[PDB]
């Protein structure tokens, strides 16, 4: 019984605060009483419309068949305004909806099936999902959060450990050089792949012929932020622009280092592009902490487009060719890895080799650092990594790229002066130590913005130089002093995340606990009663769990990882895919199969919650008649775990042989069989650090590699010069070797002249800021 009132008419869900920090007005404020740095703000031509044809003539073909539109939005409007960012911070205090919605439906799931089975991990698993329900959020933060992150970027930068150059540190580009040949080997690009020596729409081929047409340049997403000038816009509706912005960016950067003032000419270039060098300051959708919604939200620097490519255009063909990593190479590097397909294992034999030898070994994954020492493992972070980063430490990333990667057999460069001039003398200050947009506020980047094209290998480089450092100092032990005085040292703010102790005894254990029963234990479609013990090494996110099946460890992903995203799944973010009918069966389908692929599968609540799920939606779809196999084979673009299995379908359900199918390696291991590193591969890092001590590699020996390092040191004024001095080796002229070694000879002479000597990072830092 209840009254005519009532008759007539799992945790809470999370609403964050009002935001008193939404308005440009208090948010310059918090800066102010921050003392953090905020620009003066710089203005952008309107847009102008060109004919396609006139700016792209490479492209007059496409634009004639109809594929490519006939005019181009270009910046050069009589006007100039400023430009304004406002993104979107959801949920937020006003709207709480489907976006961030927590998985209750899971939860009900996990609930009734934890009463029908005696699974003994099962109650932890529960209260977990549960835990994390009401302790967490999906959702990209606030502006509060956004503002009080760059604080703790800038407290990483200036406050406890300032920043330090290599050059404060002790090392030259050359030694930090010979350290990356180890920790980040790296081939050439492909004979066949262009030199740097053209503007990026000169690398499109097209004449309507699908057999040769094709693009030299990199691959981009269509569906990411153009950044500025074109805010609003994706990549997709700015492809022509970003062509016209980065052709001119680079032939005015060409024409102004070779004409009779190249100062005048760089800083107008610089100072007329200025916006080529602030990105968007896009708050990162996230599984945020609920009592911390206000005080941290990751943020990704959205970089212009134009300067994406033109960074692309020197990286991606080195590294598409420098898939080289600690499972196939002898290094501690662990670019490219995926311990899909045998990788777990892989790790796991080198572990076991280096306890079984009393070896000490370390691996370096960006801004990640793996330390085993004393029969524990170490889980190493720079903390807030890309804050760390200095111009120089870019600027050595793009000397080692040059000399190591754009090189001929014959030791030539495969560059010519401009884009010796972009990457080495422009390119390091328009991502380092710039800027970025939130609102209309143009505010001061400290170290690197995180996302731009070089965010992996700047990071990777700052750890290389913490790890040579610990090398050095006679490899202390992570939880020491010792090891925690290399951040002053070096500049680099880390901290330990993890210590695994009894490496040896843990692995012993998740041997021997490995269930009899279940998925790759006995095979069947079970999952084990009792899982096994998993060796937790946090291996990009990873752990290691022994399969009897298939006598190999294989990963599972972190527990902490696996509930987050059980308690809080990513929605399909994709309103036109949304807009399809089965789009959202055939999304919530991969939800539950990539939860039981990438771990679900070894936690029996789960794993049976989660096959409950999707088998009930798969019959519903049968008994409907309704076909979602396209999406189900098409399934990677729809799942935050779609990049780590590639070529596998959802198709049909999850089975034991699904689970021994990404296991599975092309090939038996040998770790004595790993080819050494492709530069000085005889050598290890323990032997170049010890070289670099002794003072050996400070300069390098080929008159190339000492013209791209005396680069860095000479001011812009000498651009002309410094072309002239490059231009042999260049043009490939006969005797360019002995011309070169004249011409470096030479220029080492005139740089004793101390009026010379002005790092053009800053020259470009303050063309860039100028007002
Ligand atoms: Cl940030
Ligand atoms: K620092
Ligand atoms: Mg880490």
């Amino acid at each position: 019984k209840a009254s005519i009132l009532t008759a007539l008419m799992i945790p809470k869900r999370f609403r964050p605060a009002k935001d008193p920090l939404d308005s440009p007005q208090a948010a310059a404020q918090f800066l102010k009483d921050n003392k953090y740095r905020i620009l003066r703000p710089r203005a952008i031509p309107t847009m102008v419309e060109l004919e396609t044809d006139a700016a792209l003539p490479r492209l007059r073909q496409m634009v004639e068949d109809g594929k490519l539109k006939d005019t181009v939005s270009v910046p050069e409007g009589t006007t100039a305004f400023y430009p304004k960012y406002y993104p979107f911070h959801k949920p937020d205090h006003d709207e709480v909806g489907t976006f961030g919605a927590p998985d209750i439906t899971l939860l009900k799931q996990l609930t009734f099936f934890l009463l029908e089975n005696d699974f003994p991990t099962g109650p932890e698993t529960l209260r977990q999902v549960r835990e994390a329900i009401a302790t967490l959020q999906y959702g990209s933060g606030s502006y509060s959060g956004q503002l009080n992150r760059l604080l703790a970027m800038k407290g990483v930068a200036t406050g406890r450990n300032p920043n330090k150059t290599p050059k404060t540190v002790g090392y030259t580009n050359e030694q930090l050089a010979k350290l990356l040949e180890q920790t980040l080997p790296i081939n050439t690009p492909k004979h066949e792949d262009p030199d740097l020596r053209w503007a990026p729409s000169w690398l499109i081929n097209y004449t309507g012929d699908l057999s040769t047409d094709k693009s030299y340049l990199p691959h981009v997403t269509i569906k990411s932020s153009a950044g500025l000038p074109y805010i609003g816009k994706t990549k997709g509706d700015t492809t022509a622009e970003a062509l016209v912005l980065a052709d001119s960016f680079i032939r005015d950067l060409g024409r102004a280092a070779t004409s009779a003032d190249p100062e005048a000419g760089v800083k107008k270039t610089i100072t007329d592009f200025w916006y080529l060098s602030c990105g968007l300051l896009f708050p990162k959708g996230e599984r945020y902490t609920q009592v911390d919604w206000d005080k941290k939200t990751r943020n990704i620097w959205s970089a212009p487009y134009p300067t994406h490519l033109l960074l692309s255009m020197v990286s991606t063909p080195v590294m598409n060719e420098s898939k080289l990593n600690i499972t196939n190479t002898q290094t501690p590097s662990l670019y490219g890895f995926s311990p899909f397909h045998g990788g777990m294992d892989r790790i796991m034999t080198i572990i076991r080799d280096s306890l079984d030898n009393d070896e000490d070994l370390v691996m370096i994954y960006a801004d990640n650092i793996y330390i085993l020492q004393d029969n524990t493992w170490y889980s190493i972070d720079l903390e807030k990594g890309e804050a760390n980063c200095t111009p120089q430490h870019m600027q050595a990333m793009m000397y080692y790229l040059l000399t190591r990667g754009w090189t001929n057999e014959d030791g030539s460069p495969r560059y010519n002066p401009t884009w010796a001039t972009f990457a080495m003398n422009v390119a390091p200050s328009m991502v380092v130590d710039s800027s970025c947009l939130l609102m209309n506020l143009q505010l001061k980047t400290y170290g690197q913005g995180s996302g731009n094209a070089f965010t992996f290998l700047n990071n990777h480089l700052m750890s290389t130089i913490v790890v040579a450092e610990w090398v050095k100092a006679g490899k202390p032990n992570p939880m020491t002093k010792e090891f925690m005085d290399l951040e002053e040292k070096t500049g680099i703010n880390f901290k330990i995340e993890r210590e695994l102790k009894n490496l040896r005894e843990t692995i012993v254990e998740a041997v021997e606990t490995a269930p009899q029963d279940g998925y790759l234990a006995d095979g069947s479609d079970l999952p084990p009663i009792r899982p096994g013990k998993a060796v937790e090494l946090d291996l990009l996110g990873w752990s290691a769990i022994y399969s009897r099946q298939m006598e190999m460890f294989v990963p599972v992903l972190e527990n902490e990882r696996l509930i987050a995203s059980a308690a809080y799944p990513k929605g399909l973010e994709n309103k036109a895919l949304a807009r399809k009918p089965g789009a959202e069966i055939a999304y919530q389908i991969v939800r539950y199969e990539a939860i039981r692929l990438v771990g679900g599968w070894n936690n029996p609540l789960l794993e049976t919650a989660a096959k409950h799920m999707s088998l009930d939606k798969r019959k519903r779809l049968e008994v409907k008649g309704i076909d979602v196999t396209g999406f189900l084979d098409d399934w990677n673009n729809m799942s935050e775990f779609g990049g780590d299995l590639e070529g596998i379908t959802l198709s049909e359900p999850l089975t034991n042989q699904t689970l021994v199918d990404i296991n599975t390696p092309l090939d038996s291991f040998d770790p004595k069989a790993r080819p050494q590193t492709p530069r000085s591969p005889k050598k290890t890092l323990d032997e170049v650090t010890t070289a670099i001590t002794s003072g050996t590699y400070k300069d390098p020996k080929s008159a190339v590699w000492r013209l791209l390092d005396q680069r860095t040191k000479l001011r812009v004024s000498t651009l002309r010069d410094q072309a002239l001095a490059l231009k042999p080796a260049s043009s490939s002229v006969d005797n360019w070797a002995e011309a070169t070694e004249e011409l470096a000879q030479q220029q080492q002479l005139l740089m004793k002249a101390n009026n010379l000597l002005k790092s053009s990072l800053t020259e470009t830092r303050e063309a860039l800021e100028k007002t």
